[PDB]
């Protein structure tokens, strides 16, 4: 009663979103998901609290692992044990594994304390001092994340035995409190009214009509009669459809355009002819209409909020029987589509491999893949999306036959179900059969798709989906996805459309864990500061100096509020970074129009590791930038997955709300436009502006260390080189490349990628080759080392270009407007060169950097 109360009003303050208000929709819709999705998720909770100590471990610190160890050298450890002071350091190798480590501190732990232990390193887990990390499994030490990171900074990896019974006391602690085919007769409706339309007296209103199965019509648009414009139109006419009633597939959506003429576009509404229930909508709809930016059937099939001041538009769909009538059974579509026939020539045959190993047909390249759909199935199963797209959705019959196949179709890899997410795949069928496949993707697969799945659910026709349930169950058996998951949709709930749904999402998520909802809470109390105190350095910074400013935030900031608020929480940006003691005198803001605040933190018992910051956005827009370094990232596990670190810098970067969200501060790192201003009395400063950056990276890097610094800068040179000639960002300048005291070169600010259009040309700056060049005029040796980086790097990226167009094909559906069609996807095709042989590629590549070379020297003649 006081707790299921308490809970309610917990979900609706972190949703964003009051729980009343799904309850006054009185939508049967909304009710079923929330009862089965609820029951769904409290299942997930029970089977989490009774888990092995080791698998809530699984489930709460998710092992990170490097690239290349998933599916010799000297090192020394420093373990403690849990609420000890003392800790021992001790030489272990990088090839031994967590065990070996833990069983070496027990005998020493035995020998300090005098007493030959109980205790075994089973009982175990190694925990990263101050994070909520852990080190466990038959893993050798250098394939952690952890301690490969430990071993390139030269740092000693501080690590605390934790015993079960800590681990178990962890997970105690965090518990939940206690009939169609026979309608032939064309499809029409009567398009009755419109209601609070706006447009310009002079002209007349239209209604356009079209039938859509996802981004394909169904037949031929119709439009209503031209009426004159007022805020009442009257039509109460019958649009007739060239499709008998029979021929509607499940996924069918009727979509309209309201518009005015002499075109001057003023509203659009989609439905779905079926609802959840399988049953043909018969009866009266109001479409509450969406503003126009002219048919859009991507667009979501629920009805604008805005019920007050949106433009709606009355429609009737007809009575077809005097009996209810629901889309066919499963059963009955295979009775209907097993029936059939199957030969070919043996150059037929082989016209058939030369189409599906090859990506539009002509239409009689399409027959014969339809005609031979058998043999697809059977010897090309990985042509299915090939085969589906030849399918005619407007004939039942064509449909039941290709369902058939599919319900006996063979699981298809990973990258082959990706492709079936997207929306010209929108049946649910084949969209169930897509899950299926990608149900044997790992945690870590799954995290590096997290944001293209959550964008798909804006497709989605229904609540209570395939798609939904299985982010929902993957996100209850892994803390971090059902992290990313929570702030993937939280940071959407200001979009009108998606409300409902991702509100809906987050409040089942919720019930399957009470726990991480509180945790959640914490992160969100301290955005909610964050934004305050954003708001008062934007006004301050007009009425008086920096100075100032920045002494007022720190005092605003040292209000107990304030640093109630701001302490003691887990980083959006990484559930893993704990930001414990809020730093307010090195907090600070940046000068540009948003005031981005600069936050740091500081943890005793992490030690170094613990110094961290955040830097908050207020009024920009982050969405891009995430994607782009999400990009990046994926870039960095397909190289060292060939064996291949270019020493990459994909910093955290996270939409939390409407144009707000944290990115993560790379300490150490200054931008090259810093650098440059050669300032005097400095330890870099220089004869020469370009002896500028290498001055910089002896002053960090002295003795021996300055070969490794110049190695770094060229590998990550070049990753960030490829990079960003692949996704086209553009507006590169001084002050959004930065350097690290290791040498590391990284890029910053993703606002423009793509191209925006223009064809972005592979970049080479002298600045950046002098230092590769060791400072030399001449080095071909390793310049050239270089040029085999950036060939590396690129030709690893064309291997695995389908899964970088499938995957930025998937995002079209968040609606960024430098992602909103077809052109920017033939982008990524053409700096990939897909359709082309590696040879004509690399070739092409090679004139690419020879070009960017030549424009490097105009530089170097100076
Ligand atoms: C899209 O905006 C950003 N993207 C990335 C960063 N990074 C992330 C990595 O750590 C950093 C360390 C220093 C600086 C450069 N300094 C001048 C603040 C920038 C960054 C910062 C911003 N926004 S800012 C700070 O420029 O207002």
């Amino acid at each position: 009663d006081r707790v299921k109360k308490l809970i309610n009003s917990q979900i609706s303050l972190l949703i964003g979103k009051g729980l009343h208000e799904f309850d006054s929709l009185r939508d049967p819709e909304v009710n079923d998901f929330r009862t089965k999705m609820r029951q769904f998720c409290e299942e997930a909770a029970a089977h989490r609290q009774q888990l092995g100590w080791v698998e809530w471990l699984q489930y709460s610190f998710p092992l990170q692992l490097e690239p290349s160890a998933r599916g010799n050298r000297a090192l020394l450890v420093n373990v403690k044990f849990e609420g000890s002071e003392e800790s021992f350091t001790f030489q272990v190798s990088t090839k031994d594994m967590p065990l070996a480590l833990m069983a070496c501190a027990l005998r020493k732990k035995a020998t300090v304390f005098r007493q030959p232990l109980v205790e075994q390193p089973e009982e175990y887990a190694l925990q990263v001092n101050g994070r909520h990390e852990y080190l466990y499994g038959n893993y050798p030490l250098c394939h952690f994340q952890y301690i490969c990171s430990c071993l390139h900074s030269g740092l000693t990896p501080h690590l605390t035995m934790v015993h079960s019974s800590s681990i178990l006391a962890m997970r105690d602690e965090q518990s939940n409190p206690a009939s169609l085919w026979s309608l032939e007769q064309p499809f029409s409706i009567e398009l009755i009214e419109g209601r609070k339309v706006n447009a310009d007296e002079r002209m007349k209103l239209v209604v356009q009509a079209g039938l859509f199965h996802g981004n394909e019509m169904l037949c031929k648009t119709v439009s209503s009669s031209e009426v004159n414009v007022c805020s009442e139109p009257v039509w109460k006419q019958r649009l007739e459809f060239d499709i008998s009633v029979c021929d509607l597939p499940r996924m069918a959506r009727l979509c309209f355009a309201l518009y005015a003429v002499v075109d001057c576009p003023i509203a659009w509404a989609n439905l779905m002819l079926f609802d959840y229930k399988d049953q043909l909508k018969t009866g009266e709809r109001c479409l509450y209409m969406w503003p126009s930016v002219l048919l859009n059937p991507a667009g979501t099939v629920r009805g604008n909020p805005n019920t007050e001041s949106a433009a709606a538009l009355v429609i009737y769909l007809p009575e077809v029987a005097p009996h209810p009538v629901y889309f066919p059974a499963l059963e009955k579509i295979l009775e209907l589509g097993r029936h059939g026939e199957r030969r070919i020539t043996e150059e037929e045959q082989l016209q058939l491999r030369e189409i599906l190993e090859r990506g539009e047909l002509y239409e009689h390249e399409k027959d014969l893949v339809w005609k031979m759909r058998h043999e697809v199935q059977e010897h090309f199963p990985e042509a299915l999306a090939r085969l589906l797209l030849v399918t005619k959705w407007n004939k039942h019959e064509d449909v039941a036959q290709m369902l058939y196949l599919l319900c006996s179709w063979p699981e298809l890899p990973v990258l082959s179900a990706l492709e079936l997410l997207d929306f010209s795949f929108p049946d649910c069928y084949v969209g169930s059969f897509a899950i299926k496949s990608l149900r044997k993707l790992t945690d870590d697969e799954l995290f590096q798709y997290l944001l293209q799945l959550v964008q798909v659910l804006k497709y989605e026709s229904y609540l209570d989906c395939e798609l939904t349930k299985f982010l929902l169950g993957r996100a209850l058996a892994n803390r971090k996805i059902g992290h990313f998951l929570f702030w993937h949709l939280r940071s959407e709930m200001h979009v009108p459309s998606v409300a409902l749904r991702f509100g809906l999402i987050m409040e089942a998520y919720c019930r399957g864990s009470t726990h991480h909802m509180k945790v959640l809470m914490k992160q969100g109390e301290a955005l909610s500061k964050l934004k305050a105190l954003n708001d008062f350095v934007k006004v301050s910074s007009q009425k008086t100096t920096k100075p100032q400013t920045k002494e007022m935030m720190h005092m605003c900031m040292r209000q107990e509020t304030y640093m109630e608020a701001l302490s003691h929480l887990q980083s959006p940006l990484d559930p893993s970074t704990l930001l414990e003691e809020v730093c307010v005198e090195q907090c600070t803001f940046m000068d540009s129009k948003m005031k981005p605040l600069w936050i740091m933190y500081s943890s005793e018992e992490a030690g170094s590791a613990g110094n961290v910051g955040i830097i908050f956005k207020n009024g920009d827009d982050l969405r891009q930038d995430m994607l782009t370094l999400q990009m990046i990232q994926l870039m960095d596990v397909l190289w060292k997955q060939e064996g291949l670190d270019l020493r990459m810098t994909p910093y955290g970067c996270l939409p939390t709300g409407d144009r707000t969200g944290l990115i993560e501060v790379v300490l150490h790192s200054d931008t090259i436009a810093n650098i440059q201003l050669n300032k005097s009395n400095m330890a870099a400063t220089a004869a020469f502006n370009k002896d500028a950056l290498l001055n910089w990276l002896k002053s960090k890097n002295p003795g021996e260390a300055l070969d490794r610094a110049i190695e770094e800068f060229t590998l990550s040179c070049a990753g960030y080189c490829v990079a960003t000639y692949v996704l086209g960002i553009g507006d590169r300048h001084s002050d959004n490349i930065m350097i690290r005291e290791s040498g590391q070169l990284f890029h910053i600010d993703f606002g423009h990628f793509l191209g925006n259009r223009e064809r972005v040309p592979f970049i080479l700056t002298y600045d950046f080759v002098h230092v590769i060049q060791q400072g030399k005029t001449n080095n071909s040796e390793k310049f050239e080392r270089f040029r085999g980086y950036c060939e590396r790097a690129y030709t690893i990226l064309r291997r695995h270009g389908l899964l970088f167009l499938h995957l930025f094909a998937l995002m079209r559906a968040a609606g960024l407007p430098e992602l909103s069609c077809s052109k920017d996807i033939q982008y990524l095709k053409d700096s990939l060169a897909l359709g082309k042989t590696e040879e004509e590629a690399l070739k092409h590549f090679r004139v690419k950097f020879n070009e960017a070379l030549r424009e490097s020297w105009k530089t170097k003649v100076n």
